[PDB]
This record gives C-alpha cells, sequence and structure tokens, in this order.
C-alpha cells in the first residue's frame, strides 16, 4: 500500500476540501513521523499545535487505555465520575470559576459567542438581538457558518450563503480601531487571538493585549481570548496572554488540551458570565465525556510535569535567532513566540512557500505554508536542543538550495 | 467519593447548561451502567443513541487501543494511511460517491448547510446569498448559532443574539407545507429528520419521506436527511429512510458512528454536490483523524456482524406492544420505530415525566424526559429479549406505582 495508492483512494472516496502536502504518514512518536515507505520526518506542524506533548505520549495513551475499558460516554443527561475531577483541575489551574466542556475549537468559539450575547442581553441590558461581537481581521477560529461570517479570507466565506449578522471586524494590532468600535454600547464582546495562527503567526505589538484588556474593561465589553492554538505552553507560557499579565473574561482552549488523542475543547469564565446560560440552553452530545476528560487531565499533567512552557520559550529563542541568520534577500522576516514561529519568504518567479515545503519534506521535515510566502515552524514542545539544531540545519540547507 | 459529592463538584466548577438526572455512573458494559455506589441500571437513553453497540464494545475498544499506539492525529494538512480506508468503506456501505469527515453531529449539519448553499449558487444558479434552507419545526441538530437559528424551541434560541438569515421553518409531517415552501426558486435544500428525536420521537405518517423525496426532486431542491440519531440500525434499518426506500441527496451520520468511543460524524453525497467545495474551503482540525476512523470502521462492522438492525426491529415491536398494555389514561400514547421509542404521560401535577424517571432510576432503569409529559426509551441494540422483558416490567412497576 504505497503513498500514491493512499493519495488516489482519498481522491476517489473523500471530499476535496483539503489540498494536503503529498506525504502519507502511518506512525508518529514524539517529534517524529513515519510515512508508509518508512521515511522519518521532523513534524514542524504539530497538527496545528494539537500535539504539543508529542505524538502518542505514553501518559496520555495510558489514560485513554485505562478509561476506555470502564466508561466512555453517558452524555451530560447523567453524571459520571470523571467530568467533575477534570472541571476542578482545569478551573483551579487557570483560575476561573467554571468551565464549559465542548469537543472542537469551533464549538468553544460558538459557545463563547453565545455566552457573550446572553451576557449582553441579561446583564449589560442590550436590547435583544442588537448585541455585537467584534473580531480582528485575519482571525481564524473554524469553519461553521458563524465562524466564517467573521472571516476576512474570501476562500473561507465566498459562496457560503448569507452571513451571520452582528459580527464587526476591525484591524488586528490596532488599539485606536478597537476603541472606535467600542463606542457602540451594543457591543458585547471582542474575540481575538493573542497571536494570529492561521494568518501566519502574526504577533501584535508589545502592549496590545494590555490595551485590549484596558479598553474592554473601560467600555464593559467581554474580552474573549482565543488560546486554542497559542495556549498550553506553545508560546512559552501557560497562556500567551501571560506575557502581558492580562486576564481575559473568557479563555478558549482546545487542540493540545488532549495531546491529539481526543477532540476536547473548553470555555473558561467566572460565574457572572457562565451562569447566564441555564439548564437546557446549551450542550453537546460528546461534550465533557469521561474518556476525553481523562485524556485532558493527563495532557495537562504532561505540560506541567515536563516543563514544556519553559522548554518552548528557551528553544524558541534559539530557533528565531538561527533563522534570522538567513540572508534578508531570501527570508524577509522571522516572527513568533515560544515554539510558534514563521518565516516570510521572498516570493519570486522561481519559488514560493509550497515549493520550499516540498523540498523540506524531501529532506525529512514536514511544514506547511499559510498563504504563498509564509512557512510555519511549530514542532512538538518535547523537542530537545540537539534535535532542534538538526532541524535548523535541514531548514538552512533547504532554503539556501533554491 | 459518593454520588452527592459528584453532584456538588460539578455544581461548583462546571457550567450549568444541563440539569442531569441525579445518578453518577462510573462503569458501563453493553446495556448496563453502574453508579459509584455499585448499583446496576438498564441504560434506556444510550447517550442520545450514541451507544447503539452497547457500552465499551470490545471490538471497538480493541480498534481504539490498537490505533492509539501508532498514530492519532496528523491533521488533514498531511495524509494518513487510515482515512481513505474508512472513506472507501463507508461510501460503499451507503452507496454515495464521497464522504466528508467531521467530529460532532452539529458539525455535520453545518457542513450540509454549506454544501447546500454552495451547490445552490454554483450549480442551481441562485443569486449569491439569496439561497434558503427549509427546516421542519421541532428539529434539533445541535447548539451552534446556526443550528439554533433554525429551531422553534425558545429554550434553544432565546437570548442568543441575532440569528442566521436564509432559514425557513415549516411544520413537520406536512407535505402541503413543503410544497408551498418549495415555490420559492431560491430554496436550495430541505433538511429533515426521518424521525424527530429531541422533539419527542415524533414519527411522521407513512409516505411522508416518499413525498419529501418527490417534492424536492420536482423543484430541484436538495433532500438532506439527518440520520445522526435515527441511523445505524437504531430504528430497525441501516437508515430510517430505508423504511420507504428513499434516497436522500445528503445523509448525515454521527453519534453511534463510533459506538460512543470518539466524536465522529460524516456527510455523504455524490460528486456533483460534494465537489462544490474546493480545497481550502472547509475543514476541521480533528476531522478524519486516524484514531476516530479506526473506531468508526469497527463500529460499523459491529452493526453489520451482529445484525443489530433486525434485532432493533424485532425487539421494538415487542417493546411497543407491551407498553400499549399500560392504561390508556395514564400512558396516553406509545410511538417509535425499532428501538427509538417514547411514551406520552397523562401529566397532572401529582406527577410528571421527571418524577417518573426518578422512580425509574430507583427501580434500576435510566431514562430521560424530553418535554415534561414524554419519556424516551432507547436501550442499546445489543439488548436481548429477556433483558428487554425485565426492563418492561421495571417500567410497568414504575408507572403503576403512582
Ligand atoms: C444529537 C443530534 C445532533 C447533534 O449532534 P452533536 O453536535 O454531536 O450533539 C444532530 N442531529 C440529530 C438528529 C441529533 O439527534 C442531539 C441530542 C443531544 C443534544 C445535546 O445534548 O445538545 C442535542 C442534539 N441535537
Ligand atoms: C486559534 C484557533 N481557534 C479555533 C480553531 C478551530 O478549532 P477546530 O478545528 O478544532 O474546530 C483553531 C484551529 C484555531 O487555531
Ligand atoms: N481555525 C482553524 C482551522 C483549521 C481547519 O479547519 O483545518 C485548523 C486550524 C484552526
Amino acid at each position: 500500500p504505497t503513498s500514491d495508492d493512499i493519495f488516489e483512494r482519498e481522491y476517489k472516496y473523500g471530499a476535496h476540501n483539503y489540498h494536503p502536502l503529498p506525504v502519507a504518514l502511518e506512525r508518529g512518536k514524539g517529534i517524529y513521523l513515519w510515512d508508509v515507505e518508512g521515511r522519518k520526518y521532523f513534524d514542524f506542524l504539530s497538527s496545528y499545535s494539537a500535539v504539543n506533548q508529542g505524538h502518542c505520549h505514553p501518559k496520555i495513551v495510558n489514560a485513554l487505555k485505562s478509561q476506555v475499558d470502564k466508561l466512555t460516554l453517558t452524555s451530560r443527561a447523567f453524571y459520571n465520575n470523571v467530568l467533575g475531577e477534570y472541571e476542578e483541575y482545569i478551573t483551579k489551574l487557570f483560575n476561573y470559576h467554571k468551565v464549559l466542556p465542548m469537543n472542537t475549537g469551533v464549538e468553544a468559539g460558538e459557545t463563547a459567542c453565545k455566552l457573550a450575547r446572553k451576557w449582553g442581553y441579561t446583564v449589560k441590558g442590550i436590547q435583544k438581538y442588537k448585541a455585537k461581537i467584534v473580531f480582528a481581521a485575519g482571525n481564524f477560529w473554524g469553519r461553521t457558518l458563524s465562524a466564517i461570517s467573521s472571516s476576512t479570507d474570501p476562500t473561507s466565506y465566498d459562496g457560503f450563503g448569507p452571513f451571520m449578522p452582528g459580527f464587526d471586524i476591525i484591524p488586528y494590532n490596532d488599539l485606536p480601531a478597537l476603541e472606535r468600535a467600542l463606542q457602540d454600547p451594543n457591543v458585547a464582546a471582542f474575540m481575538v487571538e493573542p497571536i494570529q495562527g492561521e494568518a501566519g503567526v502574526v504577533v501584535p505589538d508589545p502592549g496590545y493585549l494590555m490595551g485590549v484588556r484596558e479598553l474592554c474593561t473601560r467600555h464593559q465589553v467581554l474580552f474573549i481570548a482565543d488560546e486554542i492554538q497559542t495556549g498550553l505552553a506553545r508560546t512559552g507560557r501557560w497562556l500567551a496572554v501571560d506575557y502581558e499579565n492580562v486576564r481575559p473574561d473568557i479563555v478558549l482552549l482546545g487542540k493540545a488540551l488532549s495531546g491529539g488523542l481526543y477532540p476536547v475543547s473548553a470555555v473558561l469564565c467566572d460565574d457572572d458570565i457562565m451562569l447566564t446560560i441555564k439548564p437546557g440552553e446549551h450542550g453537546s452530545t460528546y461534550g465533557g465525556n469521561p474518556l476525553g476528560c481523562r485524556v485532558a487531565i493527563a495532557a495537562l499533567e504532561v505540560l506541567e510535569e515536563e516543563n514544556l512552557a519553559e522548554n518552548a520559550d528557551k528553544l524558541g529563542i534559539i530557533l528565531r535567532n538561527e533563522l534570522m541568520k538567513l540572508p534578508s534577500d531570501v527570508v524577509t522576516a522571522v516572527r513568533g513566540k515560544g515554539l510558534l514561529n514563521a518565516i516570510v519568504i521572498k516570493e519570486t518567479k522561481d519559488w514560493d512557500a509550497w515549493k520550499v515545503c516540498l523540498r523540506l519534506r524531501d529532506n525529512g521535515l514536514l511544514a506547511k505554508p499559510t498563504h504563498g510566502d509564509i512557512i510555519r515552524f511549530a514542532p512538538p514542545l518535547v523537542i530537545k536542543e540537539d534535535e532542534l539544531r538538526e532541524s535548523i540545519e535541514i531548514i538552512n540547507k533547504t532554503i539556501l538550495s533554491f
């Protein structure tokens, strides 16, 4: 069963909603992936930062294998013995009263929108269905109809019917535009990524998160931090907002919340927001099931016990320092925090980001481009310095071979 | 850690978006659940029909255990070796060209709306963003902003900001209403449940689905069948639409697609619909991951090998026949197909459906009310006749005890 057979089988029986890098993995462990021919690659995508803990981490695997024999799903129509233990752990770890469990990142994002609107009408006193939520251009938080209604990427929203009203969009990294938008008293919330992931690891200016927090507080607007990709040690802190000591009203977690073993997402906020949703008013079949909760407890324990936030911080400085040694004729910019980084490519007639990742793949490193001239570098946080430096030499020789 | 401690911990650290039946489970096997005091119960909810195969089915457990050691998540930015195998299996099983993999049921629903709209514009030629989707009153398909915009239940949508435009609502089980609504040439699709689940197991008249299929075909409108709860043997057929031999344009599968071991959902349709979505225009991080694919193959194999569909059909007939022996002015109606059934309570204020379920629990059977006078009975399809008859006498004893 060859890589080419794998490509063709999906081409016939699967939807064409993705254009993947031509590589066919069958095994993964830590920072490494193997294709069906047995080739080894460095994973520098981490499945969009979902395997921060590395592929098939034994503690998370053990948690899954232990729980799957006892009980995997009662639905939240009944109680089980695991959900509450996870809820107490995650709320005390991040210091919010309550967590609302969901499965995927979009669902957490949708939950936060519902919380923001419900808070807007029942607490702030906005007249019903005039509540607005402000988003930042370049934002990506999934592909439901509501999520693409806030996007500024035509590939995401074009052709997908009329869009959800009440979503305003302002430039990213722009405190005066935020203040202008918050003059409207019908605004209920501002949702923003501390670093925009799918936009190309767009790091805002120092002080932006402090300005957002101040502006949101000044105008009584919920600050929703989407940490589904930047959180859980990826940028060198528990949350990327920690860099500016900023406390959002709602935090969104996901992806790495399970080490890649189970779709688990979470919405954290205090009682005055969380309890605006009453029994019967929100839910999810698989949300908060005991199997995903066991996995998530183990995945959080891994990040803490192995000190992955500090490892990501320390190794991320090395990565960016070395990447900045590449000549400015070929690499125009290097940006990121911790182990979430990107380079900007001098796009010409000779090459683009897809061609570089094709050659990076040939040299044993898997990375994906974000839109034509940008390459993301996001390896699992369990990578060690020597593995990192070997990775860098692969990136150096690949980039300079064009 | 008692049952009361578990209730109290979740009350403190978990959102209050549910009010569950007060029972705290810690083990499940087949048709049975055990609570933390060791009491044994019949499961007559099956986690909203997600454990058709019974709790912790060993073949599905083994598939999960086998795959988690190899590879659990690459994202669809790369290929893995499992997805295409699952895609070929599920598309040939249901005889559609392609499948689009998602995680939760509402994600499958959102995918179908996006397919319907993009097909409406690019194939049918509706002017952009005039495309409409018709729903039936009483429909439930999740709690995203778009899912609740189609809902007629105020508890689902009240307070949740402005709603998605382009959604129309007609009565269920009403062919003249559908015919009137399909006079609008901007309708792209009609989405309907073959049996409405959360509305209270509302079974439409014989011939409704044939008339839906004919009317949709007559007016060039996509027939989207939501089989997330009714499918996969629950009603006594592979799909509830099989009872009338109708072939929808889009089939939604979920819940039991994994036996409750992983959030897996699927959207099935032919190339002319599926291929309206181009690479980069839809996706999800965990959609199509190798772990969920493996358990979904095993879950579908269980339904076939153990012939659960014909077991559900045969035992459902016994269940409804016995329940109709209860006094007519205490149990006012019995309805359902296969092992998706419900009874309607002669609700006074000396009792309601919630009180009956509390006493059902006291007598060893776990069920949930859906409307105050309706109780759903949906045990796993691996239930045997003698186990079902003991369950019936629990119900008989409970109902006749008031
Ligand atoms: C399940 C349901 C869905 C929702 O799927 P999911 O997002 O996985 O919960 C979609 N379509 C149908 C026919 C269906 O029955 C239910 C039942 C549970 C539930 C909840 O707890 O929120 C709501 C649903 N719509
Ligand atoms: N916003 C996101 C979208 C993704 C997808 O749909 O694949 C992955 C990254 C998170």
